[PDB]
């Protein structure tokens, strides 16, 4: 059970009856079945969410990090203070013209910025989405937050991943996600 193993790889994880009954049809739909994979998802699923707080990107950043994070939009700090501490502006500039997003003028960066307990970010991933799952979140991009949207659009971003690394082969912080991986391992 999908949700005694989110109670096993991080106790104090938030609701893990309701996640629970969410992630197991998105991950038995898209083929999250085996040993391993299932621990390497919850695990990725753990760090990136916070242990099941965070639905939305974090987008408050220091002067300094900025420069770090992103060193090309981020040259000089009279460039990185301006976006550090106000989130709207930082997401618009930084994901602007990007992932299918329009400029920072038309505000999609904001728009489409990271959702769900593994994120889905900018206006092409939405939209891929949104063909894939039949929901519109290109305009009502916010019902990622919910359990049972975020849970098949994790799942979903996960399969994904899976598809890319299984295409190849035919063609042939960090800590943080380990913890819980083998946490989650240590489960069968
Ligand atoms: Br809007
Ligand atoms: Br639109």
């Amino acid at each position: 059970m999908i949700t005694d193993l989110l109670r096993a790889v991080a106790p104090n994880c938030k609701d893990p009856e309701g996640w629970g009954e969410q992630l197991t049809p998105a991950m038995e739909k898209f083929g999250i079945r085996d040993r391993e994979d299932i621990a390497a998802f919850i695990a990725q699923l753990m760090v990136e969410s916070g242990e099941l707080n965070r639905v939305v990107e974090n987008l408050s950043y220091s002067t300094k990090r900025l420069r770090e994070v992103w060193p090309k939009r981020f040259p000089d700090d009279r460039t990185a203070m301006r976006y550090a501490n106000n989130p709207q502006a930082l997401a618009n500039y930084v994901y602007a013209n990007r992932i299918g997003n329009g400029n920072e003028a038309s505000g999609d960066g904001w728009r489409f910025r990271g959702r769900g307990p593994i994120q889905t970010t900018g206006r092409a991933n939405y939209l891929q989405l949104e063909r894939a799952l039949g929901i519109p979140v290109t305009r009502k991009p916010e019902l990622l937050e919910t359990q049972a949207l975020g849970a098949l659009a994790a799942a979903k971003f996960w399969y994904d991943n899976k598809l890319t690394s299984l295409a190849l082969d035919i063609a042939g912080g960090l800590a943080r996600r380990r913890q819980y991986r083998d946490k989650a391992r240590k489960h069968l």
